[PDB]
């Protein structure tokens, strides 16, 4: 089923109306004309469909009226420039960087009164190591603006100034990207000395990571303490507390880890430490056959979950009641999951007829990968439109569909299809795990790519033996996205086990990671 982009005009803005658009593009059924009003129909004007768009009807990177004179001179002839001028050029340390020294001494004088922030710049761009400059100015919007600007700078930072940079919006992705990334090693050593009382959260996790990479175990218990106090959610949480029982065998923090109302790797592994029952699963089984709702329209899907998640709790009690049916399942379990404030587990086994066959363990490996990439909503579409409830990317439904399994008439749209999507992940888990062979290996290609993961696997600092692995080297995984997917499908992997009486203990999962 196809389009035109006069129908798709006449739909809300939603990911779905996006699809349909970047569909039109591709095959080059968008003219200049129809290019024009284009812009306003365009939900998330971000990535393959913008420099798509762009091919047709370039955009000129708007620069507010307001300032558009400031932007007609260049370092040649800045200092002709009124002081506005002078001072909005200056916010860019390329534009600096650019200036000869002479107009550098001339404008740090100018603006030493009123913006001593650019002083500082102006002066540092002076000197062969413009960080070490701003880094003796204690000069912490400067520092950030540096960074930003090269991610080659490095120098060690005292204990006042890595103290000082917690309190900046940037601090986070600084820290995150320097500890993951393993660059800046003088940064990454002056860090060990920011007091926990200064930070929380995220930022308090990935100091204590950093802590653990430097064997400071008495520092890294302090970070994850201050991480397991601060964190708003309980699997984060949870994830802090699994760190302060590693490194410090208190067996409160055990207790309290096998007692978590999150169902995460974590917790089900303190459970299993603790011989505490495997936790609750909710069964869902409506009576009702079907309803009036069509789970293969897309368009259909962006409009109820718009409605679902701006729900107050009596309209949740209406949809409840209209979506407690077999084929609409999925979203049952969706609308359950927020009317119950999150505190309940949902395990569903759609469509459960398509891989019946299959064994218990591939069964459970299936439905844990569809449970966080579509949540088994059939016209599930992610901001890179990964199509169904197995998430296959366009570039693969086709490579399968049309090249491997040569399905007549394929369409990239049969992966909104049950059977299609559960068979092409059977096909796609069979290519991977033939490769990896772990669970948590397959969920990291899954995600990210098996060239991605074969990179991270040969390191010698990722999944080889030592005190903390495998879990340090689950924290190291260079990739946030796929990070957080590995250790989300693994419970999900360990649930479904259990539900199709396939039961393992997570512990077994843990020592396969270590390659002997
Ligand atoms: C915190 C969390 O796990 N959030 C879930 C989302 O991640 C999830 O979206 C899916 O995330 C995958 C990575 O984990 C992506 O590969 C996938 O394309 C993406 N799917 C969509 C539809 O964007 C959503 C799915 O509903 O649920 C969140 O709870
Ligand atoms: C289910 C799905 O569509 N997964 C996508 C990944 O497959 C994809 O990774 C790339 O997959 C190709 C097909 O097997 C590999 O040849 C390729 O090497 C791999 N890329 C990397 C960097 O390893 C990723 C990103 O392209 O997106 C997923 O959604």
């Amino acid at each position: 089923m196809q389009y035109s982009i006069e129908k798709l005009k006449k739909e809300e803005n939603s990911l779905a109306k996006d699809y349909y658009i970047y569909r039109l593009l591709e095959k080059n059924k968008i003219s200049k004309k129809d290019a024009q009003d284009l812009n306003s129909h365009i939900f998330r004007y971000i990535g393959k469909i913008k420099s798509e768009l762009e091919k047709i009807i370039p955009l000129k990177p708007y620069i507010n009226p307001k300032y558009a004179k400031c932007y007609t001179y260049t370092a040649n002839t800045i200092l002709d420039a009124n002081l506005t001028c002078q001072s909005v050029r200056l916010n860019s340390l390329v534009f600096i960087a650019s200036l000869n020294s002479k107009d550098r001494t001339t404008l740090a004088q100018t603006f030493k009164n009123q913006r001593p922030d650019l002083t500082n710049l102006l002066l540092a761009f002076n000197t062969s190591d413009p960080m070490s400059y701003i880094v003796q100015k204690e000069d912490i919007n400067g520092f950030f603006k540096l960074y930003n600007y090269s991610k080659k700078y490095d120098l060690d930072l005292n204990t006042s100034l890595v103290n000082k940079l917690p309190n900046h919006i940037g601090f986070k992705d600084f820290a995150q990207n320097i500890i993951i990334k393993k660059e800046n090693p003088k940064f990454r050593h002056s860090m060990l000395e920011i007091n926990p009382e200064n930070v929380s959260e995220d930022s308090a996790f990935y100091l204590g990571v950093n802590a653990l990479t430097y064997d400071k175990t008495e520092l890294a218990y302090d970070f994850f303490k201050k991480a397991a106090q601060s964190f708003k959610s309980q699997s984060n949480k949870d994830n802090a507390i699994f760190w302060m029982w590693l490194i410090k065998n208190n067996e409160e923090d055990l207790k309290t880890l096998s007692q978590s109302s999150s169902l995460n790797i974590y917790s089900l592994y303190a459970k299993e430490l603790t011989n505490t029952p495997f936790p609750k699963i909710e069964s869902l089984n409506p009576s009702k056959k079907k309803n009036n709702f069509n789970m293969q329209d897309p368009f259909a899907w962006q409009k109820i979950n718009k409605q679902i998640r701006d729900a107050n709790a009596s309209q949740l009690d209406v949809l409840a009641k209209e979506f407690d049916t077999q084929e609409t399942l999925p979203i049952y379990a969706y609308i359950l999951e927020r009317k119950n404030n999150f505190k309940k587990h949902y395990f569903i086994m759609p469509y459960y007829d398509n891989i019946k066959d299959y064994n218990k363990t591939r069964q459970a490996l299936i439905l844990a990968i569809a449970r966080q990439e579509s949540r088994f909503i059939p016209t599930a579409i992610s901001v890179s439109y990964a199509l169904g409830m197995m998430q296959f990317m366009p570039f693969l439904a086709n490579h399968i569909g049309e090249k491997e399994l040569k399905i007549p008439n394929f369409d990239q749209d049969f992966m909104f299809k049950p059977e299609i999507a559960y068979y092409f992940g059977n096909y796609h888990l069979n290519y991977l795990e033939s490769r990896l062979k772990s669970p948590l290996f397959v969920a990291y290609a899954y995600n990210g790519g098996i060239g991605f993961t074969n990179r991270m696997l040969a390191r010698n600092d990722m999944f080889k033996t030592g005190k903390f692995e495998p879990f340090l080297s689950m924290e190291l995984v260079p990739y946030q996205e796929s990070r957080i997917y590995g250790k989300k499908v693994l419970a999900n992997y360990i649930v479904y086990r259990h539900l199709l009486n396939d039961s393992i203990k997570i512990s077994d999962i843990f020592e396969n990671l270590i390659q002997n």
